[PDB]
């Protein structure tokens, strides 16, 4: 210093946050910004703050350990998918922290999003499970659309072969899965 800027209370709680997460909790109620550290109030915390560190977010919400899982479907269970198609909800969710990158943790995390599209969204699709890979070729064909340095853009016909079966061992309708191909297409997760 002795005259640089100095922190507000929470930026410098933030900063514990984005170097170590579980840190931050402990201090978080200490100083008077989280209620507690159930699930609910950890989750809420998450989603209502500026500033956190999407992947510091990711990883936090990804650790396999129980109570990172229980935060992590508190996190899930903040949203309001209600009317949105599963390309938008997959969006609002996706753009909100960085996935891991072990499979076993994202799979957590795919299939917690798809029970509650499907809870909010009955009648759209009879299974979770459908939702749920629906959501893995989603991904897939945003990455090959609009980042993938590696692959050709992925077609049409080949995202319909991609689905084949998914609808409780059903094709889905053609004209449902375009529209979400055109949903990826012109606009980017």
């Amino acid at each position: 210093g002795s005259l640089k800027l100095r922190k507000t209370a929470l930026s410098e709680c933030i900063a514990i946050f984005n170097n170590k997460p579980k840190k931050a909790i402990p201090v978080l109620i200490k100083k008077g910004f989280l209620k507690d550290d159930s699930p609910i109030s950890i989750a809420k915390w998450l989603l209502e703050t500026e500033g956190l560190d999407m992947a510091a977010v990711g990883d936090y919400l990804g650790e396999g350990d129980d109570k990172n899982i229980a935060i992590m479907h508190a996190f899930v269970d903040e949203f309001d998918f209600t009317g949105m198609s599963i390309v938008d909800a997959l969006r609002s969710f996706l753009q909100s922290f960085r996935l891991p990158g072990e499979g076993q943790k994202i799979d957590r995390f795919m299939l917690k999003f798809a029970e509650r599209f499907v809870d909010q969204n009955p009648g759209v699709f009879s299974k979770a499970d459908t939702a749920y890979v629906l959501s893995y070729s989603l991904i897939m064909l945003n990455t090959d659309l609009h980042s993938s340095q590696i692959k050709n853009k992925m077609s049409l016909q080949e995202f319909l072969e991609n689905n084949e079966g998914i609808d409780n061992g059903r094709d889905l309708p053609r004209d449902f899965l375009e529209g979400l191909f055109n949903e990826i297409a012109n606009n980017e997760i």
